[PDB]
């Protein structure tokens, strides 16, 4: 027996590009795993239509979407933009196929699509659990520096503090147009910003990182907390022995033996080296769909032309496992909210760099708070 | 001879809706009233085709899109929401046909498209705008209140005023699972918060200001900014001997006689107003029929979105619209170059008195303020 | 006609090595250059004999400056390391063929030794020009910090500073077994030692800058100052905007116009810099070649060292060099008539500033400082 | 069978030197013993080659070394200076005989001659001894007054006391041009400087206590630690009496009787009296040369050329059982580091003025430190 489903991934060549980036490979290494896999999907071969588009086209987002609904797909893991998915998103709602998201999106609350979930941890939550670490260091004041104008919206339950608990905050942005972030540096130094929130990429991060040293604010006075989740993909060796405060997240479950297995034999696969956030949400997502599949009375993929009006009539019962699935993947406990569909309940590590590294103090959820 | 652009609008029905919105009428009407006028597209004659879909639904705007230009339009007139607009814009600009913005829409650095103009006021330019006007009054503290999360990526600008002057910004946001924003004023008048400033729909603003005086909070020691540009449509009469100072702005130029006359001809076919969308949609129809007037000769032709031809003269018409100057219901309308966005614009001042609503200056990314 | 300069350079291969290092590069490069100056030994050609010798061999040097000598030179050009010049001055003395030494030796003065000069700036003036610069930055405590037990007898006039004015100071060495400085850094951060004298090469210096900042030490609370004359030639960019006040000294005379075309020349055939080392070789094969061509006219002899002969025209030839007055790549040179050494020079004093590293005064054993 | 050693030794007139001096009497002192000793070399002849130098004339001294080599010999008892002694330690290296050294020299790491052992006590262990002394007697404060370039080098481990223990010292030089120490005394007197530690020679510290008593600055209120190891030499009788303290030390092995019996044997043959440390070191090298020869397997004193090449084949094994050595001379138990060839460990006798006079009030060691 042979199911299939639907990947899009955004590449700066589009259709051209020719070497294959972190998204697409780690969808290609979960679907092979599941297939050595001898306890899941056991006598399924599970195979997949892989699309390659430009970044930021909506349009040619479709077109692939409704090729691969006319190859037929139990589920398609849509772009991984923002402005791309909220088409794909659409679609997978009309034809009723699930539609797989790996990253924050915005969710106009009167929109009223029901065929997806989001796997990556929910900003609302985030902010709780950045509020809780930073009502636990005591900071009666501090910075948010956020990087392109989504940040607010992602961040509004933290930049909402002030009104609640009593902490005064600042709020900055990154420059837009340069990625040198030296003349705002220069502005919370004069400033005696000493505490600071950095919500960014984990490739913007390194950067702020190097011209905060060469700024002189690697020191004991400053305290930098960041919102990636990949922060334990930096390389922070040169940052180390400063004696600066520094402290982020990790959904990763690392301390699970099995996890670090597939880590490493991640990386072993890696050509371009450690396995980020992106990927490993990727590869569970693809697991959830499968062990959902599996459990879902027995369906068949279709052939959908979306010029055509038919739905998928096993689609609906299929969305309703997916979103009430809980499984344990390589990023903790996964389940999500079942109308919003949306992972606002999960577990994080709370890590912070010492001398003999970065080192897990703590952990965080929504129910149990904060413990360190 | 005959142009004719495309027109999509949203409903709660979709296509099912049996009544016709403002914008939809504007947009009939504003095309109606080129017909007659000699002066404009004299021996062209301007038709429009009409497409109805459901709120937030790309997928059927990317249809309808597809279907008008198979049919053959010179420009599409997209979607309100936020999230449609982002697929037909991707459409238009594989084809090549301009597409026509008229609400505030997230444009992604990022991303490439260039076959469109957005007629809205930029809220970079609101926000300074936003600014000048709190630093003028010389406001030391206030709050934010705001309604969806949008507002927030809207007045960045004025967010990030507390590092760039010495102002102090509570933020607070309205309830999204009511319309009931007494809990949130409570909190507010509790917190002595007097100086504020709303962001949110001219219905959502009569909501709130009814809700204020209810509250206690209508008088002379409160005094509201609304950033909504429809304020001066708002019924104040039941505020305005309560001492509340209330200010805010306009876009619509009002003054301008010629202006007050096309105002009444609309709200005599809609006390006497028009609101912003169907002014800015009637400001949009006549920019682009004088840009064609305006270009050399050109011919629409029917294109398919699953085949792979672009419009000809869609490059030399985009730059006709994106160059365009015009003194249009809403003021003089001009785009950046660049972006397609309309960030250079003027804004009247208004202000409550008793004698009623009236405009106390003027504001311009020039100039800033003139009192 | 022809004279003959004899150079004696040290490698870690020894005779072996394969390339050349700096100082004998900036050897043949000076010769190179007067031979193609026309208005110096314009109808006489300067020519050297080279060897190579490995680090801290007194031995293998004295048996090349015996080969040299007997070659027939009218001076010779010690090598580096302290140990083995003190045997090659002790042959050129007995001999009598002038020895030019260009790094700081130490001189005992129960030594009677008359045949040779230094260019090296002296050390007990650069002590000097240490503590007119720490007592000038008002400085009340310091830590001076140094590289090979040889640094303290140098800065010894700054050592002994804490009983010849009000300057505490504690004292430090950076680890022999070691590049990595790390450890003590820590020692002196938590000693909250914020103002520290480096005494080291400029390799070392780098090493340290580098490692004091991943030791979060490069910011305002921080003043280093380096007494390497080679500071100006480090890569300074990841520091200059970190807030650390940097200072040193500089004895290159690069305002000079004709210096800067000189140290262009060089760096061509080396980011655009020439180190002490070489610029001080490239004086020193100047001042000898200039004093021949002033001096009377004189014969080159073969000489050797079991024989018993001393050179004639060597006296006569010694006391030119010793009372030369020159202006160099490094300034005006000249030499204390007794003792040969450079104990009389001008210094540049340059500090890091964001606009990167410039000259912010002067310094001379007679005017002091001057800024 | 005889074999041959070489010494070389500078005089003030060079060749042309007519009286003997302390160092060279001492050479031929300790040659004769061991030719009437039956115990060692009982067969053997020990006969010497010596040749007298200028001061600070490193050719000369190579000249010498050369023709020694040229003669055969198993062991040059190198020149006495700092600056002569590093060239003859070269040739000793490249020619591969035992190089013997009896004064503190500069040996730089960087430097890689392995052909020769130092029998003078280390200074950075005699600073270490100078430290426990001074941690003894409580001093917070002290100054240190050495006398040429050197001292600093040689008292690193003292002068970096104040970033380890709580001792602030203050530090003053000599002055070159004269020998006249009044002017210093002045300052020190007047800057309240009452612990005075002196780093000098025996010559310098007779003058320097002579001065001091006329500077009044021998009382009850000053305590002096000379590092010289001659200061049994001194005549203090003058002092004694004062009230001063004053403390240094001793390596020469006094409370041995047999040590006791040669340095009275010395006296005796000395004209110009007792035995200073220079000549007790050479007593103590000569005799472990010797003792290393009969313990040494059969080998032979070849004709060795400088301009030649040839090195000498039994030196490597004989230089070896030189640095092994371990034997108790003159100046105590004798024992090199096997690596450094320098004699870092040793035993040193604590001495202190007295009224009735020089008085040993302790002892110390690296391994033991302080022991009064
Ligand atoms: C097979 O799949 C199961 C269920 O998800 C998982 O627990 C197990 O780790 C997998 N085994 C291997 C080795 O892939
Ligand atoms: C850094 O962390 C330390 C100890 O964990 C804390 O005492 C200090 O306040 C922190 N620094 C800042 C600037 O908050
Ligand atoms: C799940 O999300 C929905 C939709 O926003 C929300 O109304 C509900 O409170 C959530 N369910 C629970 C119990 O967390
Ligand atoms: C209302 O406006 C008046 C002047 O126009 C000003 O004096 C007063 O302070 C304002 N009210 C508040 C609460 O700011
Ligand atoms: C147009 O807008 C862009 C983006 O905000 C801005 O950077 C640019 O200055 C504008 N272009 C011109 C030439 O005015
Ligand atoms: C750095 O230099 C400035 C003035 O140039 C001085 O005020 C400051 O104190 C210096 N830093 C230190 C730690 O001495
Ligand atoms: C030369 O140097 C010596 C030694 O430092 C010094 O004493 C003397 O004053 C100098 N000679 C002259 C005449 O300048
Ligand atoms: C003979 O040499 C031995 C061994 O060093 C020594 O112990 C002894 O004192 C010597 N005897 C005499 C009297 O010289
Ligand atoms: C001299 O020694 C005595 C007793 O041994 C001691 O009490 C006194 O402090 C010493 N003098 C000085 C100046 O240290
Ligand atoms: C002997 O000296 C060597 C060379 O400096 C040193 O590394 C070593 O620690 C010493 N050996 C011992 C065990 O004292
Ligand atoms: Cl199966
Ligand atoms: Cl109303
Ligand atoms: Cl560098
Ligand atoms: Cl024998």
């Amino acid at each position: 027996h042979v199911i299939r489903i639907g990947g899009i991934f955004e590449y700066a060549d589009g259709p051209n590009a020719q070497v294959m980036n972190a998204e697409e490979h780690a969808f290609r290494f979960s679907a092979n795993i599941i297939n050595r896999n001898r306890t899941l999907l056991p006598n399924t071969t599970l195979t997949y239509d892989i699309q390659r588009i430009h970044f930021h086209d909506s349009f040619e987002a479709t077109k692939k979407a409704c090729d691969q609904l006319a190859l037929g797909v139990v589920a398609i893991f849509g772009p991984s933009q923002g402005s791309c998915t909220n088409a794909v998103q659409s679609i997978c709602n009309a034809l009723e196929v699930p539609h797989i998201q790996l990253r924050w999106k915005h969710h106009p609350l009167d929109n009223k699509d029901t065929f997806y979930v989001n796997l990556y941890p929910d900003y609302a939550s985030l902010s709780h659990a950045i509020l809780d670490l930073v009502q636990s260091l005591k900071w009666r004041s501090a910075t948010v520096v956020y990087d392109d104008s989504t940040g607010l919206i992602r961040l509004q339950e933290l930049i909402m503090a002030p009104s609640r608990y009593n902490i005064r905050l600042k709020i900055r942005q990154l420059p837009i147009d340069s990625d040198d972030s030296r003349p705002l540096l220069k502005e919370m130094k004069r400033g005696r910003e000493f505490r600071i929130i950095f919500d960014c990429s984990h490739t913007m991060a390194a950067q702020i990182l190097k011209q905060a040293m060469a700024m002189g604010m690697m020191t004991e006075y400053y305290h930098f907390i960041f919102t990636t989740l990949d922060l334990y993909a930096l390389d922070l060796e040169p940052y180390r022995y400063s004696g600066v405060n520094l402290t982020g997240f990790r959904i990763l479950n690392v301390d699970n033996p099995h996890v670090s297995a597939i880590v490493e034999k991640w990386s072993m696969e890696r050509l371009q080296g450690v396995m980020m956030t992106d990927a490993a949400l990727l590869y569970d997502a693809v697991h959830i769909v499968s062990v959902c599949y599996q459990r879902a009375p027995q369906m068949t993929v279709n052939s959908l032309q979306c010029h055509r009006h038919k739905a998928w009539r096993f689609g609906g019962r299929f969305m309703n496992f997916i979103k009430e699935a809980q499984w344990e993947g390589l990023t903790g406990r996964i389940v999500f909210n079942k109308t919003s569909g949306l992972r606002t309940d999960f577990d994080l590590d709370i890590i912070s760099l010492k001398e003999d590294g970065l080192e897990k103090v703590g952990v965080w959820s929504p129910a149990d708070g904060l413990n360190i």
